[PDB]
């Protein structure tokens, strides 16, 4: 069997739904024109044109079929996380979300999986959805990688992974939101360059501020498109260990040593890569994921990891093995 | 032979002489207390400590014995730059420092050899004293990645490389006054996760506005520590230029395509990023770099490349004969 663990929905909301919540900041879908064009809206405004398998399951289940993925987990766009807003309204704005997702896994619930979102800008609040999600029928979390300065290094964010840690929630961080300023303006860079640099620098957050050593073992952390950038320039965060003392401060242990804590997706679209992150990952924590339905997306979904010359005792794990451990998934 | 072309200096300039061109600004250096501890200095306060090596050309040249390394190109430490002062302050600045760096040189000129800077804020400025530098003895220049908000797509930026292009004038890029914020404040995070996405940014600003299809092919050009993360995120780029317009609309050819238009220095401290790095690059267009005499530079200098499973033929392409190729040594 094939699971994608790595793919977006956006609910059917109406832009009176979205203005009861902030006109102004609560997206909503536009399915105008002829209807298989959507655009993801913000009041008045247009924010990104989307296509119908982001909120059609019917649709969806076909091109799952055509492509040949039996489960797809899927979850919130980001620019659903609100973490900008008022802490209850977001939370209730995550509870909405969140049914909505369990509403569009329920018309195939064996073969669509859904993660939930969180009010990640009160821990209380966050918690508790959670929980509450997860009891319902998610089969996790999904949440960005950083809530603006805080990065998980930040005692709350660590606090979180520690709630999902002792209640066997799994987690899947994503980046958004992305650092740059005004630099990089065309070309898609933001998506090339900020989000990789985005992705390491949640995972070295982690490991360099020594959260790893306080949060327990049990905690299942996924960072998506292969964790960015971070496999590559692993080695160059080793020797900045080795060699400065402020680097070590607060880990005690080389750097490379703590990917036996956390999993990566396998889309980072290359045969080298992939090798060079099954060998730092090891190929039980690498798990297939697409970015379905997404362009920046992997369009003939697996193509890479079958197209390897991983083992096939390899090739299963990642499609397959890996993600029915991680998310419990038969 | 040997020859490690990623290096610094910094001049012994005493702060009378700093104060000249800028009290606040313009960096010194104090080779205080017991003279082989120095540091950086900035008006009257501290900046980086830094040692001997980096200002005695007679202890470097036996730590390259120790090492084997029998020629060192070298150049200004980044924070010489001054890309922020007014250009005709700078481009004094400027041509003090690039005297200073043939005076380094002048203790050994066989075995060291010296790159300039430029006084980028103003391209005319910028192009004389590329120049009058190469003229004077420098084999090439060596440049911030970006200048502000300006990354290397921008039309003074791009000028500057065709005219060292059509001078025979080699040029290293090297990342500096990192993106980022507030968010990297520990464990030298921003040498970690900002300085690679710099460089990144900078190849893919060349190739994503289709700069080589303007610049001529006589450009050699040089990407510090591997290319950033450019190597390992490249197939990411190839897939966003296949799957949106906005990506392709300057860069005719697919991205991964202009591998054959830039070099990479091999300071990526990892054999499998090694390898990686010399299947996207070719065993033609790595030369071995160090970050001499830096902790997060390379201690056993050309150990990581003499060490690989590379053919003996790339491994002497990669110590010696490119850099002597590419800088116009014996
Ligand atoms: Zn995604
Ligand atoms: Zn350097």
């Amino acid at each position: 069997p094939r699971i994608d663990m790595h793919s977006h929905f956006f609910p059917r909301i109406s832009e009176q739904e979205a203005a009861k919540f902030d006109a102004n900041h609560a997206p909503w879908l536009q399915v105008s024109a002829k209807g298989d064009t959507g655009s993801i809206m913000m009041g008045k405004n247009n924010f990104r044109p989307v296509y119908q398998a982001l909120w059609d399951p019917a649709f969806r289940i076909e091109e799952m079929d055509a492509q040949g993925v039996d489960v797809q987990v899927t979850c919130a766009t980001p620019v659903m996380f609100g973490y900008t807003w008022e802490a209850n309204k977001a939370a209730q704005w995550a509870e909405r979300m969140n049914d909505f997702a369990l509403e569009f896994a329920a018309h195939n619930p064996q073969r669509i999986k859904v993660l939930a979102q969180v009010p990640l800008q009160d821990l209380d609040l966050a918690c508790k959805e959670a929980s509450r999600a997860v009891a319902a029928g998610h089969l996790g979390i999904q949440i960005g990688n950083h809530l603006g300065d805080k990065d998980l290094d930040d005692a709350t964010l660590e606090a979180f992974l520690t709630h999902c840690a002792n209640e066997d929630i799994p987690i899947l961080v994503h980046p958004w939101d992305m650092m740059g300023g005004q630099r990089m303006k065309k070309w898609m860079l933001p998506w090339l360059v900020a989000m990789p640099a985005e992705t390491q620098l949640a995972i070295l957050s982690l490991i360099l501020s020594g959260a790893f050593e306080r949060i327990p073992k049990s905690l299942k952390i996924c960072f998506g498109h292969g964790g960015g950038s971070f496999a590559f320039l692993l080695g160059r965060v080793d020797n900045a260990w080795r060699h400065r003392d402020i680097v070590r401060e607060d880990c005690p242990r080389p750097p490379s040593e703590y990917v036996d804590r956390f999993f990566v997706d396998s889309a980072v679209f290359n045969p080298g890569a992939l090798e060079l992150l099954v060998s730092v990952m090891g190929e039980d924590r690498v798990m297939l994921g697409s970015d379905y339905p997404f362009p920046l997306g992997e369009q003939k979904i697996g193509g890479l990891v079958l197209s390897s010359n991983l083992g096939e005792s390899a090739k299963d794990k990642i499609i397959s093995g890996n993600a029915s451990k991680f998310f419990n998934i038969n």
